[PDB]
Formats: C-alpha cells, sequence, structure tokens
C-alpha cells in the first residue's frame, strides 16, 4: 500500500554527471563514452563563439580528476566535449525524446555533483515544474526500462514564472524556446487527463472508492467537459492505454471519466484521494502499474 | 525557483542492495563492508508469526541457510547474530561499492529518502517523513522489507529505517539499523495499530517559509500570537505542539524572510481556520509537513 512520488534510482546516472567550465560559467555536463553533453550556452551567435574556443578552454571535472577536452562540436542547443578518456560507468542508454504528459525523474546536479531526485512530467506547454537554483543548468531528466537508462532532457534555463526549460540529449528544445536572453513565457498550461484518470485508478487500487460512480460517458462529452476545465483532449489510445488498469479495478475507462467530470463540476467537497485534496497529473498509466506490481532496475 | 518533493541520490544505497532468502522468505538486505544487515523476521516461517522466538529460530539456523545473493553473484554467509530486530549476516567478502556511512536513529518529524526494493534490486526511490505517531507513509509491496532510509548529506550516508511491516491502516513501521523500532511496534502478527496522527507543525511552518522565499505571501497576515495561543488552537487541528527547540530552528528561515516565528504561526492559525478558498501554496491545496526546516534551507539556499 501506498503511493508516493517515485523517481527511478539515479544511480546510473550519478556515475555520469561531470563539471564543465568555461569562463567565469560553471555547470553540469552528463559524460558518456568519451563525450561530455552539456548547454551550449556555457560558452548569441553560437558558431561564431564556438570558433574562438579551443578544447583546453573547456575545464571538465569528473570528481576530483580533470579530464582532458580533445574535441568540440555542436548539435543543435547541446554542446558535445570530446574528451580522451571513456567513462567507465557509462550505463546501457539511448537518447529519446520525450512527448507531453510522459514523466521522469531529474537528477538535479551542481557543480556535477548530484543533490536531489525528483519525479517530475513534460507538461502541455512543454515547460517542467522543477526545482533548479543558478548552476543547476545541465542537469538531466531520464527514465529506466529494465537496465537501459533513457535520457530525455537536460536542463537549460528557467523561465520568469519559476518554471523550466530545457532540450533532449539532442539539443531540441521542448517548447517554443530559445537559449537566449530576451523576452520568453510558458504558455497557459492544461492538466494532463490520462495521467488524472491513471492517478484515479492508482486510488482505487489503494482503497480510495468514495469519487466513483454509477455513472459512464461518451469520449465525446467527456472531451466536451474535459476542453472547459483546461484539461487535455483524452484520446482513443489515452482510453487503450488505460485498459490494463480498467481491467484489474472493474472500472471502465468512459466509467472512470464520469467520475473525472463530477470531480470537476463539484470538486473534492473537503475529501482528499491519495492524501491531495488537487487532482494529480504527473502520474502516467505506466507509472502507477510500475508502482502499483514494483518492477525493479 | 520551484519547489519539489526531492529524494536524495540513490547511487550509493543501490550498490548495497542485496536479496537474503531464508527457507520460502526472501527480502532486501543492506551489504556494508561484510556485513549484511536484513530484518530479522527472514527466519519466520509465517506460521510462527504470532508468537516468534527469534533467539530460538536463530539458534537451529545454520550460515548455509541464509542464501544471499548480490547481483548475479552468491556471496558466502560466515556469521550471523542479531541485534534486536534486526539480523546480521557476516559474509566472506566485503561490498567494494561501501560508502562512508552511519547509522542514525532519527525523530518524528524528520525526513528521509527511502530506496524501495524488491529481490535485492532496486525499483524507485521517494521522500517521506517519520510520523509523529512513529509510522511511515511509504509505499511498499510484499517483499519490500528490509528496504532502507537515509539521507545523504555531503558524501555520507546516513541510514536511518529498516522497513519491517505494513499495518492494516496501508502505513509502514521499521526499525532503526541497530535493529530498535520506531514507535511501539512488535516484529509480531499480532494486533498493533498506529495510534492518531498528527500533522508535523514545524515542517508546516518550514514549508510557508519555502513558500514566501518562493514569492508567494498570499496567507501572511498583520498579526502574531504568544506560543502557548498558537498550541492552544495547534492542538484543535490536531497539530503537534510547536516547542521553543522548533521556534529556535524555524530563526534561520525567519532571518531571510524577515516573518518572525510567531508571525508565521499567526499565519497557520488563519491558515487552519479559513482553509486556503480555491487558492494553493507551492503547488499544493493542502498544508504541507514532509519538509523539515533543514530540507527547506538545503532546496532553497543550496
Ligand atoms: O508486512 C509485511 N509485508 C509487507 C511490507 N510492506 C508492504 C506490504 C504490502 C502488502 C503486503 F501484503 C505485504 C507487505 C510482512 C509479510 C506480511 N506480514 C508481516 C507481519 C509482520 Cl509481524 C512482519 Cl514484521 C512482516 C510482515
Ligand atoms: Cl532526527
Amino acid at each position: 500500500s501506498g503511493f508516493r512520488k517515485m523517481a527511478f534510482p539515479s544511480g546510473k546516472v550519478e556515475g555520469c554527471m561531470v563539471q564543465v567550465t568555461c569562463g567565469t560559467t560553471t555547470l553540469n555536463g552528463l559524460w558518456l563514452d568519451d563525450v561530455v553533453y552539456c548547454p551550449r550556452h556555457v560558452i548569441p551567435n553560437y558558431e561564431d563563439l564556438l570558433i574562438r574556443k579551443s578544447n583546453h578552454n573547456f575545464l571538465v571535472q569528473a570528481g576530483n580528476v580533470q579530464l582532458r577536452v580533445i574535441g568540440h562540436s555542436m548539435q543543435n542547443c547541446v554542446l558535445k566535449l570530446k574528451v580522451d578518456t571513456a567513462n567507465p560507468k557509462t550505463p546501457k542508454y539511448k537518447f529519446v525524446r520525450i512527448q507531453p504528459g510522459q514523466t521522469f525523474s531529474v537528477l538535479a546536479c551542481y557543480n556535477g555533483s548530484p543533490s536531489g531526485v525528483y519525479q517530475c512530467a513534460m507538461r502541455p506547454n512543454f515547460t517542467i515544474k522543477g526545482s533548479f537554483l543558478n548552476g543547476s543548468c545541465g542537469s538531466v531528466g531520464f527514465n529506466i526500462d529494465y537496465d537501459c537508462v533513457s535520457f530525455c532532457y537536460m536542463h537549460h534555463m528557467e523561465l520568469p514564472t519559476g518554471v523550466h526549460a530545457g532540450t533532449d540529449l539532442e539539443g531540441n528544445f521542448y517548447g517554443p524556446f530559445v537559449d537566449r536572453q530576451t523576452a520568453q513565457a510558458a504558455g497557459t498550461d492544461t492538466t494532463i487527463t490520462v495521467n488524472v484518470l491513471a492517478w484515479l485508478y492508482a486510488a482505487v487500487i489503494n482503497g480510495d472508492r468514495w469519487f466513483l460512480n454509477r455513472f459512464t460517458t461518451t469520449l465525446n462529452d467527456f472531451n466536451l467537459v474535459a476542453m472547459k476545465y483546461n484539461y487535455e483532449p483524452l484520446t482513443q489510445d489515452h482510453v487503450d492505454i488505460l485498459g490494463p488498469l480498467s481491467a484489474q479495478t472493474g472500472i471502465a475507462v468512459l466509467d472512470m471519466c464520469a467520475s473525472l467530470k463530477e470531480l470537476l463540476q463539484n470538486g473534492m467537497n473537503g475529501r482528499t484521494i491519495l492524501g491531495s485534496a488537487l487532482l494529480e497529473d504527473e502520474f502516467t498509466p505506466f507509472d502507477v502499474v510500475r508502482q502499483c506490481s514494483g518492477v525493479t532496475f
């Protein structure tokens, strides 16, 4: 029993964190094989800025050992620093780009040293509601599938509302952001509907049934209601993805939707679900199945 | 900016997780140097869970009855001893991944990270607090026994909790790494119930200071309170009494934000009376009590 916001064990990623210094700027890098990946803002015409740099301008520190940079190249908004030493702690990994609503663990780092791990979701507006201070740039987001680390996020900046913006490991930003000092704002955010439904199934699995009702709804009627409350549309793919949870609890997805509709129009009425007075949207259907079944890494 | 429930990076603990099997029971062990620590109930046959005589059960065991697996390698048990509710299995190999560590016993209200494990394999990491009723509101399934709670301030891992059991209300009970249970709990299947839980007042105040540091001030008011008047009101909402120690501990946050502790205590009293009125504080519609004053300073300042 219990339902917590749970991150993946961070060990395989901790062994990859390094400190990258260029001039007065110090941030984090991800050392995989003989390449250190970091935000290109560590060095704006980034082709012009980068051409003026030599390998010895980049100081890379892995623990108390200084790595020697033997090459450098830029791929979108990420700088790739070729080093002479392959990271002996390089796990089996992939670079994956995630979609809004997908969750991942963030290993927040400062000066190449991991300080914390937390679980978050890529918001529909492409920001993340993270917890980052100055020096956190280069901290990474990841998932673990069996023994493989899928790197999906690298932190680049904080927007004026306190939310965070970054890229996949190929340097493509999530969202309409740029790594430049200019006026940028997070768009109007929406609730990840499929995740709220998954979290309601987690509540049912944990014995919290008060919100259940005898009613069902059509997908179209649910989406008409969901659009009114700034919830993301629920697709047939989402309904299919929720199938296993629907079979385990005996509550059809559209039956759980009628519960969600009633919660949106009437509120919680002083009650809580899994210790929360708000509908939680940062657990995917896969996260719910993984936590309510105990998959290990 | 931002405020998240943040766990310590679990790497230093993951390299210590092993699987311990005795008869039909399999659970997790913590392998530090040449000793594997695990719940002593691993020697129990479930039929002896109501009134187990652990000394009697352990005397009948030999080293080769304990199967310890570290990854795909079987460790050889060369000795065993019991210390309170923890079994210590001496092994013939020191864990090369043993971090710098300490065993610390925590007090109610203290927070720690949990590395939930099954079959000696880490599955997830989450943050939690030792409730005032000495239980933890964890996320654990069968086979999670032996999973540990820890803090990693600096490069040293302070082990503070080892999971032993789930109570009928879904909450969890366990011991420190010396085998002493937190609370009045026993590793017996006798009827046991968690006492009425209360809100960790000092942690709620720390979290309100975190909200102020992050730019949120809507809940502040022009009032102050005496500590006694605050406690009289606090007790009525099932909040833990706030002591002078708690007020002292909140001093640094009070100095940073410019809001005296008793002034913040008056915002809390008003929040308890009015609720949030559709508003949130740090993205929460409930008052959060699983962040200590130390966690707030660490996350908001460094
Ligand atoms: O508490 C236990 N198991 C589990 C632990 N944490 C979450 C668990 C969730 C579900 C579950 F069925 C078992 C879970 C074990 C085995 C069942 N009984 C029992 C009784 C006593 Cl006295 C002791 Cl010390 C340990 C146990
Ligand atoms: Cl403590």
